[PDB]
């Protein structure tokens, strides 16, 4: 009856020659990586960027999510750490016991109990797509905006930074974004327009728990994902489908989709692949920044 945790998804650990360009990087993890949807990659353990954030001014309503809307067929204000106030509270209420005692397997378990549950009814914030242009990037960025010490000028050039990511893509003739989360709030299932890649840092906080099916089963994943979605939605256009599509894992690898999983923790990348479906939720209080590019 319980949640059982997928596979767990590739880890790379790259040296410092191998973390010397991302693209380059991910070219060479591809074979492997483009058979799991995603992957984590830890920097070495001296890459360390300072956040840039201008935590002062930010503020920002958070979108209110009910983890069981499907089976069961508002706007507050927050400062960064009014919203850590509220998320640590509801997660120690929650579970009676400290945050950071929480086992990651049992928010994990939980969470899913949730979004199936008819009889208990779960509501959380997630302060999602805010854009880094409102209150700047959490990487330092060269625009004069805010200042940078010398110690990290070399984090606002890095390859790495996601603000340096190659955007552009080509024919014939993008920002990030950033997450603030909470124990529970999530993403549904879904690929990026024109099968872009993503890349994902977690500056800091609680770890998020991913999920992901490579390439080759998407076409799998999306027959099952109708077949079992509400009649009322089946015929909805993809783009549209996906604002709903949450579905337990453990479903889709009962139907034969391949699935892995991880726990990013503050300091990691996930990168996910082209056309690799994935969701996933965060496991407490926490701050992602998030890119789409192609190669
Ligand atoms: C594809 N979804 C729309 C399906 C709906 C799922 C859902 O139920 N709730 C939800 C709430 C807020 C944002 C989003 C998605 O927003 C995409 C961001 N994009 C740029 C800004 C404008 C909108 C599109 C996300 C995609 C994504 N992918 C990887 C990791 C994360 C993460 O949260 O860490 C996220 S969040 C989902
Ligand atoms: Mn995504």
């Amino acid at each position: 009856a319980e949640f059982v945790p997928p596979p767990e998804c590739p880890v790379f650990e790259p040296s410092w020659e191998e973390f010397t360009d991302p693209l380059s990087f991910i070219g060479r993890i591809r074979p492997l990586a483009e058979k799991t949807g995603i992957c984590k990659i830890r920097p070495p353990k001296d890459w360390q960027p300072p956040f840039a954030c201008e935590v002062k001014s930010f503020r920002f309503t958070p979108r209110v999510q009910r983890l069981n809307e499907l089976e069961a067929m508002a706007v507050r204000e927050y400062t960064l750490q009014s919203f850590g106030e509220m998320a640590d509270n509801f997660k120690s209420d929650y579970f009676n016991m400290p945050v950071h005692m929480v086992p990651t397997e049992l928010v994990e378990k939980e969470f899913w109990r949730l979004v199936s549950s008819i009889e208990e009814d779960v509501i959380v914030e997630y302060g999602a797509d805010i854009s880094s242009k409102d209150f700047g990037s959490g990487f330092p960025v060269k625009d004069g905006r805010r200042k940078i010490l010398p110690e990290e000028e070399e984090y606002a050039l890095s390859g790495w930074n996601l603000n340096n990511m190659p955007v552009l893509e080509q024919s014939v003739l993008k920002v990030p974004w950033l997450y603030v989360g909470m124990c529970f709030s999530s993403f549904c299932w879904h690929i990026e327009d024109h099968w872009s890649y993503s890349i994902n840092y977690l500056h800091w906080g609680e770890p998020k728990t991913w999920y992901g099916v490579p390439s080759h089963a998407a076409e799998q994943l999306e027959e099952v994902m109708r077949e079992l979605a509400p009649e009322l939605f089946e015929s909805q256009p993809d783009l549209l489908h996906q604002l709903v599509t949450i579905m337990n894992p453990n479903v889709l690898m009962e139907h034969g989709v391949p699935v892995y999983r991880t726990n990013q923790c503050a300091g990691e990348f996930v990168v996910t692949f082209p056309r690799a479906y994935h969701s996933g939720f965060n496991q407490g209080y926490n701050f992602a920044e998030a890119v789409n590019f192609c190669t």
